[PDB]
């Protein structure tokens, strides 16, 4: 099955298009919380075109060997609106199995109103099955270079808070919070907010 999805808004494209890693957005108000957008890296990772993806739950990547104790942690994150990083067996369009380090995180529209989910997918090679631990080491070292305000803005943002909630928590203006966010993005060479949530969760700070 597949549902017809409205063309994605600019904020959806801004979240994933410039990411170097496979990234997707789902809309939980549509049938089966289906993908509403994928970036180019998702098509090159999986072999699926945007036409084949949009309208479908991302569990189309699952197959015979997929670990239900690890997918349930994603279901849990979707339910509790909390970010989850698991490494699960998935299958490309050509049936090629691959280990997928998948982040699923709650994210808000550019008006901070409605909830969506951001997904991002990194292949862990059969050659080098501990690649995930090397990403977490890199993430932890980068996040340690941040100033104290930048680090705690990053922590609250990656936890899935709207800017208005981060601003409430820290006694700042939304404008000030977005200023600190931008500075983190520039300092750590992060193209998208999705890339920022990924290193936070990799590091263990959210
Ligand atoms: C944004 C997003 C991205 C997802 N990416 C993947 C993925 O790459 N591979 C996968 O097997 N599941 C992925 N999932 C998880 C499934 O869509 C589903 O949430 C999970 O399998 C647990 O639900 P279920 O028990 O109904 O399958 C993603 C979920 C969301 C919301
Ligand atoms: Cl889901
Ligand atoms: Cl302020
Ligand atoms: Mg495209
Ligand atoms: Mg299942």
């Amino acid at each position: 099955t597949r549902v017809e999805v409205q063309p994605p808004a600019q904020w959806v494209l801004d979240l994933i298009e410039a990411s170097p890693i496979a990234s997707v957005v789902s809309d939980p108000r549509l049938a089966d919380n289906p993908l509403i957008a994928i970036n180019q890296a998702f098509t090159d990772l999986t072999g699926y075109s945007e036409e084949e993806c949009v309208g479908r739950n991302c569990r189309f990547l699952a197959g015979s060997g997929t670990e239900p104790w690890l997918t349930d942690k994603i279901r849990q994150g979707v339910r509790e609106h909390k970010p989850v990083l698991v490494e699960i067996l998935n299958y490309k369009k050509d049936g090629t199995p691959f280990r997928n380090a998948v982040l699923v995180a709650p994210i808000y529209d550019d008006d901070d109103e409605l909830l969506y989910f951001l997904g991002s997918q990194v292949e862990v090679d059969d050659d080098q099955p501990n690649m995930g631990m090397a990403r977490r080491e890199r993430a932890a070292e980068m996040l340690k270079t941040l100033s104290p305000r930048q680090l705690e803005v990053t922590t609250l943002v990656a936890s899935g808070l709207r800017n208005k909630e981060v601003a409430a928590r820290l006694g700042l203006s939304e404008k000030t919070v977005k200023m600190h966010r931008g500075l983190v993005m520039e300092k750590l060479n992060l193209k998208t907010s999705a890339d920022l949530v990924r290193i936070a969760v990799e590091a263990g700070i959210a």
